[PDB]
């Protein structure tokens, strides 16, 4: 294994355990259900995240495949593991950002639905050879412009009507969400499942930067926002 | 692959992405809940099955298996890509339905269940030799019986009761979801999975016109149902 | 196959089917919907089982994997099936558990999370090298110790807050089940998984005798606890 890559699964596991450590102590000291919800939400994020980071860390959930000549030179190194630890938080990190806005439950269904969509046509990708591996690239971008139709749509809406003198906290979270989640397709891309700019261990250092982003520190703005709107009386 | 096998598939595709079409405009256009989540469970319906024969169109989600002299003469082709649909789509045709008749939630409960366990013992079946295979066909068989008795039963009698003047449109919909599914298994056991009466062209064929049925179609009659349902007063 | 293997799946597969026949037929003559739930839930947990039981006892789901010198002499035979049986079972013990102690549905949704990724690292486990394999051991060791701090805690809390004069009978409720749980990771790692105390055979019993334990007799003994309460007027 590539000594960037070692590095960046022993590194992303650490932060991600100390975001396990942070979210659930929040869990077992919380009073109200909806602080018990939130920290509950956000220490399966972390922690089933750094259990796929323990599995990559210690050479585990990789599979090397070939590439053709409709791809970049050498072989693709496909971290299955990725996509069993996606499936299964990013979901969560919508759900919470929706319970946040307060929006209908038929949005958080919609944006959940897209969202693992999105996830399985990626992990098909990377799997796949070229030319199929760029369609199914291409379905699972389309996936995601969904989930941003229904984000920027119907919960940022909803989340403006239902907050007062908030605006800039809430365009806070849809932007930062924004801009991590559009990352990974790029990514992604520019490694050897696209275009072979780099290879696997900047890739694999890059994914691991993306990841803490969501998963530890846009927790904790979103801990602190909490805070925020229980201060002003807008919480539930 | 069967050229009968690959146009099937290309046109379940096409037809299948024609409802989602249908069904996801009609949920960003939709202004109340209830349509919004009538069109986005058909529209994750025809969804992934589109995605599931776009797979298979592309030569996909397929694995070979010999057969033994338990068997007919030749092999099997498992397309193991319908299993992760149907695992999805059925319980969703089948909550649509329960949301209809307005059950209450432990029948919606035990009918999805009886429903998952179908599918699953169904793609055992599938990937077993015989004399196993037909050992878990008649497990699913059980399973589908199970979900019959809860249907025609207590969701039909829901359905009845809360409802008024619409009987000939509650009997449409459990008959015609009656008669496609209970074709399944025998589409099944008449291919090179049970008694050699056709091929994997023909099977191919015949499951493409009751996905498309099933999905597309049947999802406009409940739609058409709806509509009628509302304009009368008793939708919500 | 080990005698005594084929023997306890055949043995399980039937008292297993025996405790789905009277679950299942109890949610086919339940009028009320809370016993409803409750027969609906413990059918599927016997169901689930007794397929899986009848897969195993067929010769299926299983794959024997070779030991290292860090291990015990010989070789481990995995069988898959019980982790694809369990990561659903065991939530839905859980969840019937909860139900009867009427704990919020925070509680819920945790103890579920913990028990689910207690299943997962167990299977990750079961199918890693040494030393891999003991990493993940004590990592799912963690997650049990995470499900009853939630269990004796908030749970039992909850349980004898919300009941009157039944303090032995949630007693024995939380006490049967902290038994029979914790017995699992010790029949795990006394087997050729860890020490090599005993073969495959040994495993197959005792984990057998744990199943019907939990799935059948305790499902019982919850079923005598709602008539109890219900005879007592704190049903629901
Ligand atoms: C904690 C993990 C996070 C926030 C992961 C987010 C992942 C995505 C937005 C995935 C995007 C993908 C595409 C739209 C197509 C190409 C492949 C994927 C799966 C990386
Ligand atoms: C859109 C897909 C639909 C409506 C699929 C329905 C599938 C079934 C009713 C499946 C039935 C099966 C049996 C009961 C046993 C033999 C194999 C199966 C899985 C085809
Ligand atoms: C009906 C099935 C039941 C009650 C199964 C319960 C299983 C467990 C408590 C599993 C425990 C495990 C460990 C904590 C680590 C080692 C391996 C497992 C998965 C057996
Ligand atoms: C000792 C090396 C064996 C390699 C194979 C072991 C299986 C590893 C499975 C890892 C799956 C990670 C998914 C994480 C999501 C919870
Ligand atoms: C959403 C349900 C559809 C499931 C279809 C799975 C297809 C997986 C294909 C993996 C690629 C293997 C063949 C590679 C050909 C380029
Ligand atoms: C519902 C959980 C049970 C999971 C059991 C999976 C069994 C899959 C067996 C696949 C057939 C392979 C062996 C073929 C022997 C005829
Ligand atoms: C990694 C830090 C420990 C995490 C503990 C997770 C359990 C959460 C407890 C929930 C409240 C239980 C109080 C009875
Ligand atoms: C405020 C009420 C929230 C209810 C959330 C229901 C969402 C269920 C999502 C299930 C996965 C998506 C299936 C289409
Ligand atoms: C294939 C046709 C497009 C489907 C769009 C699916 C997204 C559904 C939108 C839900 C409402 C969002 C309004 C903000
Ligand atoms: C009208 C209220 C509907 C509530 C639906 C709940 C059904 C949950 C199904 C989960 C899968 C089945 C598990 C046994
Ligand atoms: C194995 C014994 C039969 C189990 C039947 C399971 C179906 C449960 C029926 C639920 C009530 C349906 C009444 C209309
Ligand atoms: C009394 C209300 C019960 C509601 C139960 C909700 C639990 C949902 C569990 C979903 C799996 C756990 C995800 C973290
Ligand atoms: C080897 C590159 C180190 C990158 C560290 C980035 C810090 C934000
Ligand atoms: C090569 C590992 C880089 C670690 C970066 C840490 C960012 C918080
Ligand atoms: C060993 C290959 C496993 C692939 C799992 C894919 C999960 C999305
Ligand atoms: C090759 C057979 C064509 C079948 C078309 C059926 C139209 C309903
Ligand atoms: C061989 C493809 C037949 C297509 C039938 C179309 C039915 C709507
Ligand atoms: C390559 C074989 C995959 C089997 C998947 C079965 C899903 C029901
Ligand atoms: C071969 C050992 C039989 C064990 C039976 C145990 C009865 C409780
Ligand atoms: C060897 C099979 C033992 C069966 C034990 C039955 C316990 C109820
Ligand atoms: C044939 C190996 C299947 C492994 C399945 C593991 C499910 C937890
Ligand atoms: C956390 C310990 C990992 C040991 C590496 C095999
Ligand atoms: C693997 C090199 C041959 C592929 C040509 C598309
Ligand atoms: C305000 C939401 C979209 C911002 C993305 C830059
Ligand atoms: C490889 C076939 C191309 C499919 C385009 C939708
Ligand atoms: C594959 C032919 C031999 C099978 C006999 C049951
Ligand atoms: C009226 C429901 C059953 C009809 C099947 C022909
Ligand atoms: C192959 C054994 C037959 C099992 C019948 C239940
Ligand atoms: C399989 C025997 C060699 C393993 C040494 C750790
Ligand atoms: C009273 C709950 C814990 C009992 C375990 C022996
Ligand atoms: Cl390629
Ligand atoms: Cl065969
Ligand atoms: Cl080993």
């Amino acid at each position: 294994m590539n000594l960037l890559s070692q590095v960046s699964f022993w590194v992303g596991c650490g932060i991600l355990a100390f975001g396990s450590i942070v979210f659930g102590l929040g869990a077992w000291n919380a009073k109200r259900q909806s602080w018990e919800e939130f920290y509950i939400v956000h220490f399966t994020v972390t922690t089933v995240a750094a259990c796929a980071y323990l599995a990559m860390a210690m050479g585990q959930g990789e599979i090397t495949l070939q590439n053709t000549d409709l791809a970049a030179e050498g072989v693709r190194h496909i971290y299955w593991a990725r996509y069993c630890d996606w499936i299964v938080t990013t979901p969560l990190i919508l759900f919470s950002i929706c319970r946040l806005s307060k929006v209908r439950g038929t949005m958080i269904a919609g944006i959940i639905m897209s969202d693992v969509l999105m996830i399985i046509t990626g992990a098909i990708a990377a799997f796949s050879f070229a030319p199929e591996r760029y369609v199914w690239y291409i379905v699972s971008c389309m996936f995601e412009v969904a989930i941003f139709v229904i984000l920027l749509g119907a919960v940022r809406t909803s989340a403006m009507r239902q907050h007062y003198d908030v605006k800039n906290l809430f365009n806070l979270v849809f932007t930062v969400f924004s801009i991590y989640f559009w990352a990974y397709p790029i990514v992604w891309i520019l490694g050897q499942k696209g275009v072979g700019l780099y290879g696997t261990g900047v890739e694999s250092l890059l994914i691991m930067l993306l990841d803490i982003t969501a998963k530890v520190f846009y927790g904790f703005l979103l801990l602190r926002d909490r805070e925020t709107l229980q201060r002003m009386g807008q919480l539930s």
